[PDB]
């Protein structure tokens, strides 16, 4: 098998045509991943204490304390858009297809290869350790931490003539932890505190004991089964209706009698005079603002808001954005995510420095809130408004010049309506797991798809220990073994399956296209670097109600 | 029939092996129930008013006005694990198993005997009224009240050998109350009103007009058929994972190189120049706290907050408590269920007075919130923050200087994950009928199971009146009727389907044990005194992502 | 066969269910073995003496005089608890199971790998020598003697992620030698001699002669098929009555009126007037003491005796130790076993030095004596004891200071009942082979199970001798042999069957778990070092009687 390839590169997308309206998109991605011989070959509890930081009085929100087991094992993520699509490929999807729907997804490791480093200039050399072993675990049942990488921008690469690697796997143990919140000038010194651990909630994982492991020498090859979704359809719509455009508009007894951006229409009947249904009983005024509509599209939710419990601070996070001509992304608030990424997943190849690219998405659906024009009225409703009987954004809550009600304020409930995340090319997460509590969350943040009974296996891989002449076991120094690495080629078919889009309107709608702008975002540069650029997805509207 | 007994006592719990994993408990639970006459054989709208009380101003929260029709009925009431499990089972129950579902219920009244009572010392004597009924009636379309008797600690005992007896039924009868908040030193007196009845609201039941009735002597016994729920399972595990813990953990650069605990691993990378996703699309300060979480576990909801509706103020209910280092169950707070009970139910059998025996029980799931450590920032997110740019747990709301947002605070939204209520043993309610409401709560926090479509009916008993040779219809004066009284056994089956547990971890997990602590609480007293202490009933953990 | 691996790598544990109140409890262990060139191609002879310890006297028990045949071959044994459960894994069988059978066991060499060391730095150089041969000998008849590594710490290692390595086989050889007892004062020199060997006891045996060798080289694996036990089942609970608490006890005339700790029972019947059975034919005297029991449970021994044959003293074995409030671990006593071990059998991973870890198990069963309690009077019983006739354990024999009867004492006889040893995790033995004398011991102090007709085979290891182009046999001077050692990986499947305990008494019972003490005995070290401490296996009642 020594000299014998046992698979094969491909990279291709497929688009087959089902059912009338439909197609079968299915997803080739293969990569060449280089692995490294693990730090040790030991598991380790690591706490991390950046005090230091927080010690400053209103640093809080740089809190990073926390403890994580350090496995020596790697993982192989793929769940990424950017995996699975190049710019094209991704441009027909979001401009010809209405939803899309997760299908199928299958892993295959082969070629594998597994090499060594030999030794004042100093020269080094290396050879093929054909008896060497790569170790596979591919844990089916989930019994391992689920741990998706792209959220901190670490699955395999983007570019399929571009080798990648695995990622270090560690996951969370648990901890207590205390920290107060503070501002500049607070007194004295907040409780800033690691308390150590719960037993209760102690949780040592080994890939070891509860996964089986295959080892694989160069003849050898791994290939997962087919695993099939089953999870909701993702919309490739963006809705843009708000509270104040659902339904039948007032009618309008006088029109407009020649152009104009001055030539507007009037509903023609005093406010209280009019007909129709309100949802306020004091007073006749029924207007744009008053008018009864069947439930509340979009919520409003406190805004950079931390929220604590036994493990420390985190943000309180938000379902959607805003846009509109209140946003031109410098004035960009909660909700909007914010990818920061390397290299290997879209910043420019060539660029120098430790310094990462970025962009926050601005989806192109209006279900959000602009604070700003919130405000608050005393039931009288004496429509000359007093400031006594009004809350306004401006009004300081707490004695505090930058803290008003909206910041505190949360219009969540019965009739709230709202849509699911929209897909991010190419940084964003594809699946993800449910969370394993009685009662579930209506979405999740990170991801369109949400796999509900069970989510496809995570792979794991690591260089078998190729141990040196002298190894003793009962010695308390790290053993010391040949420096061997390995290189393996990995395959994935992701399947989907989509709907054409149809064309309702008069007016032509929203399509991705290239310009005289963006056109160097898609075509390598002189030295051979190459960027990949995030692309919004649910260009084209979609009539709400 | 006279000289016949009519079933059997037993009081067994049995555990039978089926398919691959599960078990079929089968608790069995009899009982000696004795019952007495009627105080009268007449329905009473009594109303309770305690103005007295709710008159100090700054004493709502003691407010009891109410009305409640009394009925000369009685409930045997069985719905509490102290009724079906005695420590060791649930000890074995606990430990072993990771899930329980509620299967099937079904009752018998039994060997059923009627005594009556005759009279300077005064000498009394008991014979036997042979022909004397005892009255048994199953609601089973549910046609009255829902009253689990837990609630109040009035359910059947909890030892198998001591004698019990049913609660006077009793339910709500609607009316019109209102009452006004006040503190200490509020002037003047708030409106404190009990208005009366609205009679489009209005609903005398009755046993008689709507359940059949069952006339037992002692030769008769009475037995409900089997009935079979289908809710959903509980849970008997805890989860304790918080949004800090969920997900990959960032990647340390460095790593500890000895023992010690003060030698922490370091991610070694500046705060903003780290790779990852935020929903803050402002700063490119990717933190532990400000780092993008699949949803959120847990929610924070205003504490001690009274609302009123049409009878009164009643405290807003929690679904989660909170645990951790900063409990130690003398800072509890809200969340946290407190029982209090008589003798018949878990206090020292031998202890005098009138005051109860009590808990909190604080559970194991870590899902609550740690209020002090909650915060406010503005937007614009300059992290050395300002005072006049952070609202904390320790500015005054209002100018209170004991009230500040967290209490006004709500988080609930569509990215909460929740898990149900656990077990409480022994005092615990065990199933719970659902509110028939259009829209139903996602959970009880009485009752881990409840049942959707129809519940159990409610068994009620009562003496059939025993007239003596003067009796007058037609007379206002209360009749007088020979004392009587019955003895009666009863005799329960409730079966449950558990799952055994798995050990995933290599490390052992947390399991309920006897100690030198303990010890005596699970024996009689040399007098025979007896206890039955709590237990908590998710102790191991449950990976929650 | 070269590029291609033969195995798979697999340590996990399962729980299967059969039978109403059975399970299969599979557990998977495999592991990778480092071995190394034996030290010289051939067997010796060796003796060891260590006189100079003996001859300072009253060291009698120090002595280590012994011959032994050194042979160039390892032994890969497995028979340890450690290499089969982790921790949570063994709370979970000790804390469900109430007895546990020995089913069958296998074991496989799979993914063989042999290297090659080349060389004024001097640097070293490894590369493959895919021709080389590991020779692989199962002697399934166990024609050589049986030598658990268990006894001298030297089975596999007890952790799946660290590699480990095989034994230096080795066996005693036939020596005669005589050494007599002495205290500090003795005057003279004791008689201190090895004589030599009786050639009527002679037995050199040799790997090559009496087992079929297999040679593997990487392409190769080799598997032993299953092996069935037959073995008595082991209990995973402990009794705790002793002669005291056997049978009615007596019934008390007088009980307590109210709660206290002075507050006693009494029989309420003068000694010598009471009702019953006593074996003492002189006396009316019925007490706890002296009423007549079914039979003996436990026996007491001579402690801290060495008998000697042939061959030298050793040290006369008990069959339990001794619990209580009289122990505490440091009153420790003869017959609670003592393991030492090292780093890679529990000791801390990362601690230095030669210094061993150790351990002193105390089973939780009370079937032990108390000797300080005994005492012997003479027939005649005139109960206030006179000093001439009673034998107390204070009373000093043959006039030494230290001796008491009980150090001679032996009680053992045909009422005597007995518990097996429990199991000792996870440095304890797993199974023993029996004696092949015409009458067996009870039980053995090493393994609580001992099969009886025929054992699984010793499994011998060996690299073959991997010449230069210099090779002379007729040569007297050490062959001279290519520096080779090889790396293979060893998989194991030992099946046991396991019954549910189920709860009988009310209180709850003793169950492992895991505290704010031990909690850091399950998880690994920043650094990475582990330990596994030792647990006790026998936790929860049994009645005896």
């Amino acid at each position: 098998g020594v000299g014998i390839s046992t698979g094969t590169f491909n990279n291709q997308t497929e688009f087959k045509f089902l059912e009338n309206g439909w197609v079968e998109i299915t997803a080739n991605s293969s990569r060449l991943v280089h692995l490294n011989m693990p730090e040790s070959e030991n598991y380790r509890r690591v706490v991390v204490n950046n005090m230091d930081k927080t010690a400053v009085d209103g640093n809080m929100a740089l809190d990073d304390i926390h403890a994580e087991i350090v496995t020596p094992w790697s993982l192989v993520d793929a769940n990424a858009w950017g995996v699975w699509f190049n710019p094209g490929d991704w441009q027909l999807i979001v401009n010809t297809m209405s939803e899309l729907h997760l299908v199928s997804f299958e892993q295959e490791i082969f070629n594998v290869v597994l090499k060594t480093v030999s030794e004042q200039p100093p020269t080094k050399v290396y050879n093929n350790d054909l008896t060497a072993s790569l170790m596979v675990a591919l844990d089916s049942n989930n019994t391992m931490p689920f741990t998706p990488a792209a959220m901190r921008s670490e699955t395999l690469g983007f570019y399929p003539w571009k080798p990648t690697i695995p990622t270090p796997w560690r996951y969370y143990f648990q901890w207590d932890r205390t920290l107060i919140p503070s501002h500049t000038g607070t007194s004295g010194t907040p409780t800033n505190i690691y308390h150590g651990t719960d037993p209760d909630d102690v949780q040592f994982y080994t890939i070891e004991n509860s996964v089986p492991v295959h080892l694989l020498r160069t003849g050898d090859e791994f290939a997962t089964g087919t695993f099939f979704f089953d999870c909701k359809p993702c919309r490739l719509t963006h809705t843009w209706q708000t509270n104040r455009a659902l339904g039948l508009p007032p009618f309008l007894n006088s029109l407009p009698q020649s152009e104009g951006a001055t030539n507007f229409g009037d509903i023609g009947v005093q406010q209280d005079k009019r007909r129709g249904v309100t949802q306020m009983g004091n007073t006749n005024y029924i207007t744009e603002a008053t008018i009864m509509r069947p439930a509340e599209v979009g919520y409003s939710a406190p805004y950079y808001s931390f929220e604590a419990s036994t493990q420390g601070p985190f943000k309180t996070p938000i379902a959607a954005g805003r846009g509109g001509a209140q946003t031109d992304e410098n004035q960009a608030a909660d909700g909007n995510p914010r990818y920061a990424f390397g290299r290997q997943h879209g910043k420019k190849t060539t660029t120098t420095g430790e310094t990462p690219e970025r962009f926050t998405y601005i989806a192109h659906q209006d279900t959000g809130r602009y604070p700003e024009g919130d405000w608050i009225q005393n039931i009288n409703f004496n429509l000359p408004v007093t400031n006594d009987n009004v809350l306004l954004p401006t009004d300081p809550i707490g004695g505090k010049t930058g803290i008003n009600y909206t910041n505190i304020f949360n219009t969540y409930g019965p009739l709230t309506a709202l849509n699911n995340v929209p897909p991010v090319y190419p940084n964003g997460q594809i699946w993800d797991k449910e969370f394993d509590t009685d009662l579930k969350p209506r979405l999740h943040v990170n991801a369109p798809f949400v796999c509900q009974n069970n989510c496809p296996g995570q792979l794991f891989v690591k260089v078998a220990p190729n141990l040196t002449n002298q190894y003793d076991p009962d010695a308390s120094a790290n053993m010391s073994r040949i420096v061997t690495y390995s290189d393996f080629w990995w395959k994935g078919k992701l399947v989907f399956k989509a709907k054409l889009r149809a064309s309702h309107t008069w007016n032509p709608i929203q399509q991705m296209s290239i310009n005289v702008d963006n056109q160097f975002n898609y075509v390598p540069s002189n030295i051979g670097g190459m960027k990949i650029v995030y692309e919004k997805s649910q260009l084209a509207p979609r009539k709400l109600y």
